[PDB]
């Protein structure tokens, strides 16, 4: 592409036409709600668990998304390599808020089930999320032409989903729930990334870290 | 204010928490709506009237804002100054948009009353508006025998206004209107910039041309 | 395109590379170099010009380019129609900056002569240039398959030339001096606007107003 | 800081005044210079390794910076834990460029040494470095017996220099070399991020990932 493309001002004010919002906003809009139920991915929405999947991929498939099919590697993921996931900020700020309004957390992954996971306590020791509000991860796995998640936001009568992928956000829709965006990191190792806002749902600013 | 204040991609994709429409998600949440009336200001909402402004503060009051109280400058303003105003692009996508729909234009300006104005057919003609969506220039304030804009908004019972001030969207939801905001453009003369958005209202994208 | 086109944190953080300067580092960079000739390209780079060229099109050819080879046009232009013309912060900085250094400054516009002309007034006085630094304005005109720009930038030793069309810093180029660019302003009626960069040249930041 | 605070155009629309560079224009500038000698920094310049810096802060200094000065931390670090470290793709290409110009890759350190390390072989496996251009990673620092990063650039004739924090830009300009900045990313527990650009240098575009 050209050695030296240029820009122009048009462009550099340019905004996709995206309903973003604010932790502030969200909880503004929940004044006076008493609690319900709320969920929240993991990967790319809690944690940028990408170190583990990375080393997955090296490790089981170099030269395809196999490891992901494979127990071998959902049992390391789920027992110990959440050890290198970082927590993002704006789960700390979005968590912090579900638990001041004394909402009930539930954590939906696409994460294949194993024998024990010591995700559940990664996820309460690293947002400080107390025994009450706190609920066992749920394991929803990853099966083509089904959104594994839509029928567990239905069963915990979940309201809010939170989550980076477009199937988040179509969970959420699938039940008349809240479906609202985070951006995932341009250093994930899950590519492409999503086009955040392609539903029209809200997105959380600045929440690629 | 350093010589090489360097920067971060925390702030390089940094976001206000806006609610971001286009003109095309505007016309879709209209969609099996019958004809209605909406409203336009005029000054860095439909035209880019700073030209006129410019030279009249030059003119008239080169160390202050009193010829905005000059009746000699509003003749001038009134009566031909804005063949020098240039179109808003976003404008004629919206007028273009609401015409299509069958609905009545109304513009309704705080600019000071004159004996005679050219505004409304400048109007018209820049935006090539239709006799039968077309309506005359209304002149809205706070002077003996004048009504406000919000007053005026009720009298025409205008559902949707769109404007560039704060003032704009305040008048629309006093009356329970859908005030939608238009981004002022950099270069005009009227500083310093609203903050689009600062009442969680819609801002169209790139509306500042 | 699609309703709701979505984005992603790659894109919203993404730059162009460009040669980003400021006002403040382009003069430390002339520190301590004696006094010089510079120059400036007029429309869109020291004047938001739009309206005349605006209201020139609209009254000489509503329907094509003409009025740019139309001497009753460039008149009007040159004699009074820049009474709208609003200058630009940039250039009120930069011309600012010149004047410290007592350097030489010339304006050389692709405008066509004409048999008086009141710009070098208007620039003096908007711009508030003491004679001495002051030269009257070139009017270089615009012949396709030729930078009439160029020569005059040898004629008067100009060694940095700060304009907005790409033909203003390949003029820089022809002659050996520094060419600068100023981003186009979006509001402005000349379409398309200029790929500033393009050349690896620098490009001043913040420059549409 | 409002709930709903806003944006206007020139806030959308600024620049920080940053040398922007692609890798393109890096490679353009050393065309037809023969090999030589380029290095890097390691941490948020070629490998995301938040992840490891994040479990060593938890495992052994949860309230501290302790665990940088904590052998037991640098050990686990240095051997193995960069499995969960994510090779940025701007040092992919980077790499590549310099390789196939038969540069020396040398990547220069501030972590602590170990008594053994395999961060040399994660970087040759990861960047498919050929052994003909591989180095073995340098410990530069302030200890007893070491020898200081602008020492080991001197000492290599390393000729540019790639990093993320001002240590790196200022060890190659105190020596000639070339200085050349890469975002740390949002997501980097090695907070807060660095002004890339704050001496005037050259700055990769899009290079957070
Ligand atoms: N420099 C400017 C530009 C626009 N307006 C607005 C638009 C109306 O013409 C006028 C109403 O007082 O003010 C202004 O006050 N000052
Ligand atoms: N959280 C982090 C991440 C990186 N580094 C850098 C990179 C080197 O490994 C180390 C050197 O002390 O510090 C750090 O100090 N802290
Ligand atoms: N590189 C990858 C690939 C997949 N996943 C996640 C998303 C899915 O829900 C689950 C199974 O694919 O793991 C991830 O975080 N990173
Ligand atoms: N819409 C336009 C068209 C032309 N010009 C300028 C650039 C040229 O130098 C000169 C003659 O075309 O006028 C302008 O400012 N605006
Ligand atoms: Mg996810
Ligand atoms: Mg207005
Ligand atoms: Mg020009
Ligand atoms: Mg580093």
């Amino acid at each position: 592409s050209p050695l030296n493309p240029g820009t122009n001002v048009a462009r550099l004010a340019e905004q996709a036409p995206i309903h973003w919002v604010s932790v502030a906003q969200i909880e503004n809009s929940l004044a006076g709600r008493p609690p319900m139920a709320v969920g929240f991915d993991i990967d790319d929405t809690v944690l940028f668990s990408s170190p583990g999947f990375w080393r997955g991929k090296k490790t089981f498939s170099p030269e395809s998304e196999d490891y992901l099919k494979n127990p071998v590697f959902w049992e390391k993921m789920n027992n110990g390599w959440d050890e290198f996931s970082i927590p993002k900020e704006v789960a700390r700020q979005l968590i912090d808020m579900h638990v001041r309004r004394g909402d009930a957390i539930f954590f939906v992954t696409g994460r294949s089930p194993t024998k024990t996971e010591t995700v559940s306590k990664t996820l309460a020791d690293n947002f400080h999320i107390p025994a009450t509000n706190m609920n066992p991860v749920i394991f929803a796995g990853d099966k083509p032409g089904q959104n594994t998640k839509s029928q567990w936001l239905q069963d915990k009568n979940i309201r809010i989903f939170y989550g980076d992928s477009d199937n988040d956000i179509t969970a959420a829709r699938d039940v008349g729930a809240r479906g609202i965006r985070i951006l995932r990191a341009s250093n994930s190792t899950y590519k492409p990334l999503p086009q955040a806002g392609a539903f029209g749902e809200e997105v959380i600013v600045n929440s690629e870290y």
